[PDB]
């Protein structure tokens, strides 16, 4: 089997990428964050507590003829921004792009942190990393990957993340005619349960690559590219006018710049992040300082490839016995 998903940018920044997943029977469809940087489905529910519940689409497991109580589990969850969530758990039938799995567990919100309840296109989430992160208690649950996997044509999905416009979630099979050139594939760690592989360096703009290894995880649920302090402040040495703002957050930039592209090393090959993906806009409405794309990985303790750096791919998850990841221009 196969399945085949758009996914969509949920605002004019590529802040997120929702694709729709049908849930029970009849089904219910939600729209949810394709997060291969986490490992649990969660969704906004009949469950959740109503004043956390803001435009979201919910999941009622009461309307599902094949939707059944886990007994006894429960989940909850913090992410790196933050955020949070926790309730307790259904099986159902679960459908991606016509791809479809029998009693995947979904996790029925009660509780959302405020993140959640103020992004009202965002109904929930569906964990793509390995299924040893799953947060289920006391009986820990695999992710939609993990049990489509064996009925797949191939044990991979592939993420083709969108510049300001749509994109595509494939599973069990690589659509040849999505990139260009050839995919190099590197070696993945499960260790932290992640998809960890090592970069083989990196150049800004028309500069020299420098070659060092970038230890790091491909994360589509998270928006930037986080990378060590010496990388980062190389980046935004050639942007003029450019500094880390304590009150902001981060590194901005004046609005008025043109920023270079980035590049990052995957073995031999190269990616090369355009500059104005590295443009996240005014830091607040109608300012002249602008939010950048590239920050600092420094107090997260792990350097993440997230959506900036993705969606200059077309990015291979490989869950073979040994995993890999892959990586293609496009
Ligand atoms: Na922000």
């Amino acid at each position: 089997s196969t399945g085949s998903a758009t996914t969509t940018p949920i605002d004019s920044l590529d802040d997120a990428y929702i694709t729709p997943v049908q849930i029970g029977t009849p089904a219910q469809t939600l729209n949810l964050d394709f997060d291969t940087g986490s490992s649990d489905l969660w969704v906004f529910s009949s469950e959740t507590t109503a004043s956390e519940v803001d435009g979201q689409t919910i999941y009622t497991p009461s309307k599902s003829t094949t939707a059944k109580l886990l007994s006894g589990a429960t989940w909850s969850i913090s992410y790196g921004d933050g955020s949070s969530s926790s309730g307790d758990v259904y099986t159902d039938t679960v459908s991606v792009g016509g791809l479809t799995v029998t009693g995947q567990a979904v996790e029925s919100a009660k509780k959302v942190s405020s993140s959640f309840t103020e992004d009202s296109t965002i109904d929930g989430l569906l964990g793509l990393a390995f299924s040893t992160l799953n947060t289920v208690s006391p009986t820990q649950q695999k992710t939609f990957f993990d049990n489509a996997k064996a009925s797949l044509d191939s044990p991979v999905f592939t993420a083709d993340l969108g510049y300001h416009a749509p994109g595509t979630y494939n599973f069990g099979f690589i659509d040849t005619t999505a990139y260009t050139g050839s995919i190099t594939y590197t070696a993945v760690s499960t260790k932290q349960g992640f998809w960890e592989w090592t970069s083989t360096g990196y150049a800004v703009g028309s500069g020299t690559f420098k070659s060092t290894s970038i230890d790091g995880i491909a994360d589509t649920g998270t928006t930037l590219l986080y990378l060590p302090a010496t990388v980062v402040s190389a980046y935004w040495a050639q942007v003029s006018g450019a500094k880390s703002s304590s009150s902001v957050g981060g590194y901005v930039f004046p609005c008025s710049a043109t920023l270079p592209s980035f590049t990052f090393g995957v073995g031999s090959a190269r990616i090369v992040i355009p500059g104005d993906y590295i443009d996240f806009g005014p830091i607040s409405t109608g300012s002249s300082s602008c939010f950048g794309g590239i920050q600092s990985s420094a107090g997260i303790g792990i350097n993440i490839f997230g959506d900036v750096a993705l969606k200059a791919a077309f990015v291979v998850f490989n869950g073979a016995t040994t995993p890999t990841l892959g990586f293609a221009s496009k």
